[PDB]
C-alpha cells in the first residue's frame, strides 16, 4: 500500500486528484486540449491538476498536527504582489506526484526562473526545486518544479509522522478514558494523498497563499 512505500500508481493518482477537486472546488483536472502531450497510462481528462493565479504577497525570505487536523476535518465534511499557477502532475520515475509552479506579476507578465526561486524556501531549493519546462504541453513554458522524492522520500516520512500522531492520540484518548472512568460510556486512505502532498508544498513555498487549502 501507499502507506508502506509512500508511492502511488496512476490510478491512485486519479482517485486522490478527484478527492482533491471534490474537497477544494478551486482545483481542477486539465481540460482536453490539442496542446497537451497525453500519457496513455492516464485518462485523457485526468492527466494533471491545476489551480490558477494563487496570490503571493511576500517573498520566501521574509516568511504535522495541522495535516492530521485538516485530514480529520475533511473526513468530517520585495513588495511585488505575485500570482502563481500550480500544476500537479504524476512522475513515472518515482511514482509520486510532482508540482510545477509558474509565476506572474499583476500585469500577467511571466516571472523569470530566477524571480520564482525567491518564492522557494531556502531550506528546500537544492534537493527539491529546479527549473524545467511543463512536461505535459507540446510547446512548453518554463517553471519551477517541486519534487518530493529526490533525496528523502518526503511523502513516506509525512505519512508515517501522521500515523504516529494518530496512534499516540488514539492511545492517549483511551488512557484518559480509563483515568476519567468514562471508558464504559479514522484511517488514512489514498484519497487524502495529495492533501498531505500539499502540506509539503506549503513548507516549500511559504509565501504562496493557502487558497488551495
Amino acid at each position: 500500500t501507499f502507506l508502506t512505500t509512500g508511492q502511488i500508481t496512476p490510478e491512485e493518482f486519479v482517485q486522490a486528484g478527484d478527492y482533491l477537486c471534490h474537497m477544494f472546488p478551486t482545483w481542477k483536472w486539465n481540460e482536453e486540449s490539442s496542446d497537451i502531450s497525453y500519457r496513455d497510462f492516464l485518462p485523457k481528462n485526468k492527466q494533471f491538476l491545476i489551480i490558477r493565479k494563487v496570490p503571493c504577497d511576500k517573498r520566501a525570505e521574509q516568511c504535522i498536527d495541522d495535516i492530521d487536523e485538516l485530514i480529520q476535518d475533511m473526513e468530517i465534511k520585495m513588495a511585488q504582489e505575485r500570482y502563481y499557477d500550480l500544476y500537479i502532475a504524476y512522475s513515472t520515475s518515482y511514482r509520486v506526484p510532482k508540482m510545477y509552479i509558474v509565476g506572474f506579476n499583476s500585469n500577467g507578465s511571466p516571472l523569470s526562473p530566477e524571480q520564482m526561486f525567491e518564492d522557494i524556501s531556502a531550506d528546500y531549493r537544492t534537493k527539491t526545486a529546479t527549473i524545467e519546462k511543463l512536461p505535459f504541453y507540446k510547446n512548453s513554458v518554463l517553471s519551477v518544479s517541486i519534487h518530493p522524492c529526490k533525496h528523502a522520500n518526503v511523502m513516506k516520512i509525512l505519512l508515517d509522522k501522521v500515523r504516529v500522531v494518530r496512534q499516540r492520540r488514539r492511545k492517549e484518548l483511551q488512557e484518559e478514558q480509563e483515568l476519567d472512568g468514562v471508558g464504559d460510556w479514522d484511517s488514512l486512505r489514498v484519497d487524502q494523498y495529495l492533501i498531505v502532498f500539499l502540506k509539503f508544498i506549503t513548507s516549500v513555498t511559504p509565501s504562496i497563499q493557502h487558497d488551495y487549502t
